[PDB]
């Protein structure tokens, strides 16, 4: 079973998601930082995953995770295309590094959509948070690679 916080949220925006019909406003909302969190305390490497041991990035896996093998390829695509246009603006050169959903969702379509995914690094967002050859060579290698090896096994 996922975790609880995957199952609330899941509950509130899954129908909305699975379709694409989710407004700009109520995706916004979804992409609010806050919206996911670590367990209070530490998270314990040695114990797994659960309610009270999880990471950020771990409930946003667990969400992605849960959600994701529920969206045809396309709108899968399309709702990646979106959480990055509308993903809020941070300080300068945060777009990426922090755990996200617009990262989750990237990574999972990278792991299981990688030739359709690719066209996500020629969007107007992600040039202009990675404008470089090597920008972009680390977004995929370090900060992406991690995640994706996590959809895929």
């Amino acid at each position: 079973m996922p975790l609880t916080q995957t199952q609330r949220l899941i509950n509130t925006y899954g129908a909305s998601l699975k379709n694409g019909t989710i407004s700009n406003e109520e995706l916004i909302i979804l992409l609010d930082p806050n919206t996911f969190t670590k367990s209070e305390g530490y998270v314990d490497p040695n114990a797994p995953v659960s309610d009270s041991n999880h990471s950020k990035m771990d409930a946003i896996k667990d969400f992605v995770l849960t959600i994701g093998p529920t969206l045809d390829s396309e709108i899968l695509h399309q709702l990646t295309s979106r959480m990055i246009e509308l993903s809020p603006p941070g300080d300068r050169n945060t777009f990426m590094r922090g755990s996200s959903l617009e990262k989750a969702f990237l990574a999972f379509e990278m792991a299981h959509y990688p030739t359709k995914a690719e066209e996500h690094f020629n969007s107007t967002r992600v040039r202009t948070e990675f404008p470089g050859e090597n920008d972009i060579d680390n977004l995929k290698a370090v900060i992406l690679n991690p995640i994706i090896a996590f959809f895929q096994s």
